[PDB]
């Protein structure tokens, strides 16, 4: 059950940074239910001067005024 | 609607590294509804040859066989 996500997540982290942190027990976990919406936004936005394109991924839950980014990355120019 | 989470997201996008990105238009959005569950993790594991405590957020959707790592962060040392 558990166990088998916090094995993944030990070698999820172990694997990012080339550490060997050794996977010993699950303490205790509380689990979260995941709700709402991500919106994938393209838009346009000026960077000094220059019109480009850019794509936000934005999570809402707006029946409790959360709202949270999540990623945010260049697309590409615009044309000149 | 959209627009508020596009502004949004340049707005938390400039404040991260002092940008100043000038939102223009929402091109399109994609929506992607959220769901399963996040798992909050505290765990044992040993870091060159001391176990210490860790937190880590692992978000399952067991129905599309999906996991994801999203956050993993040290507690602190076990007793010694």
């Amino acid at each position: 059950e558990i166990e088998s996500l916090a094995r993944y997540a030990v070698d999820e982290h172990n694997k990012k940074q080339n550490s060997l942190l050794q996977f010993e027990k699950v303490v205790n976990t509380k689990q979260q239910v995941v709700s709402g919406t991500i919106y994938i936004i393209t838009l346009e936005a000026v960077d000094g001067g220059k019109k480009k394109v850019y794509e936000a991924k934005v999570w809402e839950k707006p029946w409790m005024n959360f709202k949270e980014l999540q990623e945010f990355k260049l697309i590409g120019d615009a044309p000149s």
